């Protein structure tokens, strides 16, 4: 509870500058060849006895009409998902909780007009994968001004036969909640009432792919989603048509947890203001060998940063960290971790690797507590820490 205190603020420095580093959002371009936009973005599926599963999404959104349409300027689009089951639902099901909200540009179409209160939702998808057909219907509502989504779908062929975690991306962002300053950027809004053509091709990493053809359009008072999906080339028992994803990704973030967190913040906020500039980030990082410049740092914080001001707040900070600790990471983006402290890549942190990260990062630490801090860690008693005893020192 004193070397654990250190693994934990140094583990957690490093956790963040592995956040900043990454790209979670969903990232949205002009495309305008086809008068619309294109979008990627890499989405996490923790698999339930560890491990990820990532998904690698290209998808293209173009106008069912011929009106005139926002083409945006380079943006994202940060999504909060919530699971859940219906505990009074015999069928196979989902409910799905969203917030969805633009940012990524720092400090109205007639469309948009239509997205000013609560709209009810329709949702219907008809899907292949490996010959294994079904159906879903989603129902619910939509509230753009505060980018709030409530859904709850039934397979209505009986099993669903991938886990439902893979169809939520595939299963609305017209609903996105874009602040004042990028209203001009809401492609999605533009083209309603007639709606938009959304296409995507989702490459789950290890395993096949899904393709995917939507039509999201008013009919009435009414938005609808209506999806043709084709999977191909999944493994048997692979973690698609193996059922090996956790469904639900609880927001189990403990006092003890945050706590952890703002060790870590006032690691990068050293004058106490609240906030973390790219002078901040950068200090830290030079600390811990890396070399950033400064667009580089604009980029990373631009990435977290929901109020476009150029620097993390501290809530901001809460929020990158809580997600991070929600979704597995990638064995390469552990490794990359493990390299902070594994300097010469033998695959063992020593005493004199650890001494050097807890010293440049400004840590006046003896001998004697640089080995309790290996003693701690130190499950198999060599003297040193290795990938595994890493990993387990890293995980909640
Ligand atoms: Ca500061
Ligand atoms: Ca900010
Ligand atoms: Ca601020
Ligand atoms: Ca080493
Ligand atoms: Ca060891």
């Amino acid at each position: 509870d004193s070397s654990r205190r250190k693994w934990n603020k140094t583990g957690h420095a490093v956790r963040a500058i592995g956040r900043l580093s990454s790209l979670e959002n969903v990232y949205i371009k002009a495309d305008k060849q086809k008068n619309g936009i294109k979008a990627n973005f890499k989405h996490r599926h923790n698999i339930e006895d560890g491990g990820v599963q990532l998904a690698y999404h290209y998808q293209q959104n173009t106008p069912i009409g011929d009106g005139p349409v926002l083409l945006p300027d380079n943006h994202y689009l940060s999504i909060q998902s919530k699971l859940s089951k219906d505990p009074n639902e015999k069928r196979d099901h989902m409910v799905l909780l969203e917030f969805v909200t633009a940012a990524g540009i720092t400090l109205v179409s007639k469309g948009e007009e239509l997205f000013t209160g609560v709209v009810p939702i329709l949702v219907e998808l008809d899907g292949d994968v490996n010959g294994h057909k079904f159906s879903v219907s989603g129902e619910g509502e939509g509230d753009a001004t505060y980018g709030k989504l409530t859904l709850k779908f039934i397979c209505t062929t009986g099993k669903l036969p991938v886990p439902w975690p893979t169809l939520v991306t595939t299963l609305v962002l017209c609903f996105s909640r874009y602040p004042d300053h990028m209203k001009q950027h809401d492609f999605f809004k533009s083209a309603m009432p007639e709606g938009y053509i959304q296409e995507r091709t989702i490459f789950f990493k290890d395993d096949g792919n899904y393709k995917t053809r939507a039509e999201v359009k008013f009919e009435g008072d009414t938005l609808v989603n209506r999806i043709e999906l084709k999977g191909i080339d999944f493994k048997e028992d692979g973690n698609i048509l193996g059922h090996k994803l956790e469904y639900n990704t609880r927001d189990q973030l403990t006092e003890e947890q945050i706590a952890e967190f703002k060790e870590a913040f006032s690691l990068f906020d050293k004058d106490g203001d609240g906030t973390i500039t790219t002078k901040e980030l950068g200090t830290v990082m030079r600390s811990l060998g890396q070399n950033p410049t400064e667009a580089e740092l604009q980029d990373m914080i631009n990435e977290v940063d929901a109020d476009g001001d150029g620097t993390i707040d501290f809530p901001e900070f809460l929020t990158m960290m809580a997600r991070k600790m929600k979704y597995t990471d990638s064995e390469e983006e552990i490794r990359e971790a493990f390299r902070v402290f594994d300097k010469d890549g033998n695959g063992y942190i020593s005493a004199a690797e650890l001494r050097h990260v807890m010293t440049n990062l400004g840590e006046k630490l003896t001998d004697e507590e640089v080995d309790e801090m290996i003693r701690e860690a130190d499950i198999d008693g060599d003297g040193q820490v290795n990938y595994e005893e890493f990993v387990q020192m890293m995980t909640a």
